[PDB]
């Protein structure tokens, strides 16, 4: 019912439309309560290496040679763009990494904002990797934010995370 584009990542769709994105850092946050449920076993990631990163949890015990995690990233979004423009970009990080296959994609709204999800199997160091990945474009009062969640296992974990997992990327939860 909403087409995709295809042309230009998300961010660079809105670096063109001259948007500047600050990341944004989770102590002293208030914009945004946001909701990302720790399944068990999982812990915050301290130091991840993750550029941006809000929040990395992961679960560091695992069996695979990949550690199953969640990365969630918050920009806080300057100049003006429409949102729902935007958001029809959100795939397009995904569907260029190597060896990308669909697995779920929906553009639906979510906790009535913009949305995009996309999840499926790529390929990362010689090793497939199953993800899911969204993007919510938040507004809090007069401000504007780009959520960004990515969940990943290694594809051999797959079913065995599949209860952290799911918890993470359904529990998952924005309000302004
Ligand atoms: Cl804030």
């Amino acid at each position: 019912p909403v087409t995709p584009a295809i042309s230009g990542t998300l961010r660079d769709h809105l670096r063109e439309k001259g948007v500047k994105l600050e990341a944004q850092r989770p102590h002293g946050f208030k914009a945004l309560d946001i909701t990302l449920p720790m399944p068990p076993r999982w812990t915050q990631v301290p130091d991840p290496n993750v550029p941006d990163a809000f929040v990395v949890i992961a679960d560091r015990l695992g069996n695979s040679v990949y550690t199953s995690n969640a990365q969630l990233v918050v920009y806080r979004l300057i100049g003006d763009f429409d949102p729902a423009e935007a958001i029809t970009h959100g795939y397009i990080d995904s569907q260029k990494l190597l060896a990308w296959q669909t697995t779920n994609a929906s553009m639906a709204n979510f906790d009535g904002f913009p949305s995009s999800i996309i999840e499926g199997t790529y390929r990362e160091n010689d090793m497939t990797l199953n993800t899911s990945r969204r993007h919510v474009i938040a507004t809090s009062g007069a401000d504007k934010y780009l959520v960004s969640l990515s969940v990943t296992t290694a594809l051999s974990q797959a079913v065995t995370d599949g209860p952290a997992t799911d918890a993470i990327v359904n529990g998952f939860q924005v309000v302004a």
